């Protein structure tokens, strides 16, 4: 009587990664059946209406659009199997067709962003011009991120942002964007990077101009990846922000509650993460041991 997991992955932004899903729900001991959509819709659906035919405990899955769920979720539904979504949030036209989403949000990151450099130039004693590198024109995150960082400036009007273009989340892309900015903008404080790459990308442009990143401008980026807490341990960078995917063991733990028929909250939140430079020069060089450690202990399961 371990509970089983049917789990339809996509084949996205903040996904939960496949050894994280894998490795939870061996230290949970649940039972878990995976399916490959591979991009697809049909297919997802397909996985979905096999794991009801195999009798599993609970479905999750990764929506790999938010749209066109509805009858397959009263399929499961009809056979009495919970639901829970994870990394993307879904549209539905019906009611209780799912028991819990657990994902990133977008908004947030960007509004953490926004009120730090808020908190960081609260006494400016001159206005403080912001540029923006966003993200692909029309992704979920680029628009949130966006909505999210003019929300956390809101409450400070000396924030403007003087110029906002997108970098297309790539490090070239933002090196670009920047020097374009360095271009026409004669005063900038401060660079919002919508991701890692474009933070980066931008850093090199500030260098190339002979100034100093992280001193002359100052940049927030979003992604606390390798590269980026290294730039930021460095100087380069003063402030990181992420908003965790899914992390594993709550997804198992959710699992557990609605087989058991425990009411859960239609969401439930990832963790986040956030950096200055103190805190990535601690955290930086330490992560392979803490990774290697728990590897170690987790791999007495295979
Ligand atoms: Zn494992
Ligand atoms: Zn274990
Ligand atoms: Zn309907
Ligand atoms: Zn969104
Ligand atoms: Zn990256
Ligand atoms: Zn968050
Ligand atoms: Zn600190
Ligand atoms: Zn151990
Ligand atoms: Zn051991
Ligand atoms: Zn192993």
């Amino acid at each position: 009587g371990a509970l089983t997991l049917g789990f339809a992955q996509v084949g996205g932004w903040r996904t939960a990664n496949t050894e994280s899903i894998k490795s939870a729900a061996e230290e949970a001991g649940v039972n878990l059946k995976f399916a490959d959509a591979n991009g697809e819709q049909e297919k997802q659906i397909s996985a979905i209406r096999s794991f009801i035919q195999q009798g599993v405990d609970v479905i999750a899955f990764s929506p790999v659009v938010r749209t066109g769920w509805d009858a397959v979720l009263q399929e499961t539904k009809n056979a009495g199997i919970p639901v829970i979504l994870t990394d993307r949030a879904v549209d539905t036209q019906d009611t209780d067709v799912y028991k819990t989403f657990i994902g990133a949000d977008f908004i947030e990151e960007g509004r953490r962003a926004g009120q730090w450099v808020a908190d960081q130039y609260a006494s400016a004693t001159g206005p403080v011009n912001i540029v923006q590198l966003e993200g692909t024109t029309g992704a979920d995150p680029a628009i949130d991120r966006k909505t999210g960082f003019a929300e956390g400036i809101s409450k400070n009007p000396n924030l403007k942002i003087v110029a906002s273009q997108t970098g297309d989340f790539t490090r070239s892309g933002g090196k670009q964007v920047m020097e374009a900015f360095l271009k026409s903008t004669p005063q900038i404080d401060v660079v919002f990077a919508q991701n890692d790459d474009m933070g980066l990308g931008a850093m090199e442009a500030i260098e190339a101009a002979g100034k100093k990143p992280g001193t002359d401008i100052k940049i927030v980026a979003v992604d606390a990846t390798h590269d980026g807490m290294q730039a930021l341990a460095d100087g380069k960078f003063n402030y990181i922000v992420e908003c965790n995917p899914l992390l594993g063991p709550e997804l198992m733990d959710l699992a557990k509650k609605v087989a058991a028929g425990e009411p859960v909250p239609e969401r439930v939140v990832t963790p986040d993460e956030a950096f200055d430079q103190a805190q990535a020069k601690a955290a930086l060089p330490n992560r392979q041991y803490k990774l290697a450690a728990a590897l170690e202990h987790h791999h007495h399961h295979h």
